[PDB]
């Protein structure tokens, strides 16, 4: 099946998922000088105070921290969005080296990792319906650079030992995703897709300008995870990122100048 290796990675995906070469694929390079400031953009509303995390899962491609999305407890609204988008999960993409790992790039610059907080539009009722819609998803993307540690990330890195291999899950309640956000909510936004198969073109991407910093020890712990299942040959979960895709007929908008 698809993955991130030489024989099943991003260059192969189009054979099973032809939309890989579609009109609104993600990630993209954000050319800061060509992004258009849009004063018609409302401020972002991140409402995570009632967030209820449930579980953390190694799915063989990344690890997901899952939330209760059966009511409006943690939602994203405003910005470019119309309506209410419910937080379902967050996950990261990261590199084998500090100089690569993010999916979006900024003036071709790669960050060490990228956080994706995935939300779905409540007017579609469930996540499965949402991904079939052009405005079904809103993913909040946050770059990570290596430097000082991120205290709000530590609880996540300390549980990774318990989900080392594909298919492992562990209880992960009472985690506050507000601890992963930078100070500023200045953002760029563009219409794109899921960055893994099925690569559906259902995402309003909202990528924050300000990266968060994580420590070298923190990202090293990401790199100790496994793509494989228990009892299978060890393949380190690193470089689980999709490179930048053609922008084509899209303008990236900025919330700030
Ligand atoms: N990296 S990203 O933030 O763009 C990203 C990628 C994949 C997904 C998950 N998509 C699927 O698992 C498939 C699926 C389809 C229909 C019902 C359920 C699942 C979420 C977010
Ligand atoms: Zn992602």
């Amino acid at each position: 099946h698809w993955g991130y290796g030489k024989h099943n990675g991003p260059e192969h995906w189009h054979k099973d998922f032809p939309i890989a070469k579609g009109e609104r694929q993600s990630p993209v390079d954000i050319d800061t000088h060509t992004a258009k400031y849009d004063p018609s953009l409302k401020p972002l509303s991140v409402s995570y105070d009632q967030a209820t995390s449930l579980r953390i899962l190694n799915n063989g491609h990344a690890f997901n921290v899952e939330f209760d999305d059966s009511q409006d407890k943690a939602v994203l609204k405003g910005g470019p969005l119309d309506g209410t988008y419910r937080l379902i999960q967050f996950h990261f993409h990261w590199g084998s080296l500090d100089g690569q790992g993010s999916e979006h790039t900024v003036d071709k610059k790669k960050y060490a990792a990228e956080l994706h907080l995935v939300h779905w539009n409540t007017k579609y009722g469930d996540f499965g319906k949402a991904v079939q819609q052009p405005d079904g998803l809103a993913v909040l993307g946050i770059f990570l650079k290596v430097g000082s540690a991120k205290p709000g990330l530590q609880k996540v890195v300390d549980v990774l030992d318990s989900i080392k291999t594909k298919g492992k899950s562990a209880d992960f309640t009472n985690f506050d995703p507000r601890g992963l956000l930078p100070e500023s909510l200045d953002y760029w936004t563009y219409p794109g897709s899921l960055t893994t198969p099925p690569l559906l073109e259902c995402v309003t991407w909202i990528v924050l300008k300000e990266p968060i910093s994580v420590s070298s020890e923190q990202v090293l712990k990401f790199r100790k995870l496994n793509f494989n299942g228990e009892g299978e040959p060890e393949e380190l979960m690193v470089d689980n990122w999709r490179p930048a895709q053609p922008l084509k007929n899209r303008q990236i908008k900025a919330s700030f100048k």
